[PDB]
């Protein structure tokens, strides 16, 4: 799978700019919004809806309409420094508590 980057230095600096990430998508048919994705640090791999974060290297796929780019970034890549910079730890905790409390009402 490859370990997530938790340093303050991006794993993919060529994708550090919003505009660079935006080009990777092209025509995007998926339920998830490409500008929203690029904003959350993601660029497209060109394989279905597979994206990676420029900073942590974290990969995500199979975007349901109910799944938010930032929330998913926090769910699966909580050590991402870009995520911490943009959203703050207070936002990150809420998302974590929300997901971890979803583990309650399902089970
Ligand atoms: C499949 O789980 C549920 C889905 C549902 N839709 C959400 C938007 C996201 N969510 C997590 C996810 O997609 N994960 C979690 C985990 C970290 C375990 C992981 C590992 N590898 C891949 C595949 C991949 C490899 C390389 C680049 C991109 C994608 C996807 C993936
Ligand atoms: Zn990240």
């Amino acid at each position: 799978m490859n370990f997530p980057n938790s340093t303050n230095l991006p794993r993919n600096p060529s994708m550090a700019d919003y505009e660079a990430r935006i080009f990777t998508f092209g025509t995007w048919i998926y339920s998830v919004n490409k500008e929203q994705l690029a904003r959350a640090g993601f660029y497209a791999l060109g394989e279905g809806d597979k994206v990676k974060c420029f900073h942590c290297g974290g990969g995500l796929t199979d975007w349901k309409p109910s799944e938010d780019p930032w929330e998913q970034h926090a769910k699966w890549y909580p050590g991402c420094k870009y995520l911490l910079e943009q959203k703050g730890q207070e936002y990150i905790n809420n998302i974590h508590l929300t997901h971890s409390l979803e583990e309650c009402l399902v089970r």
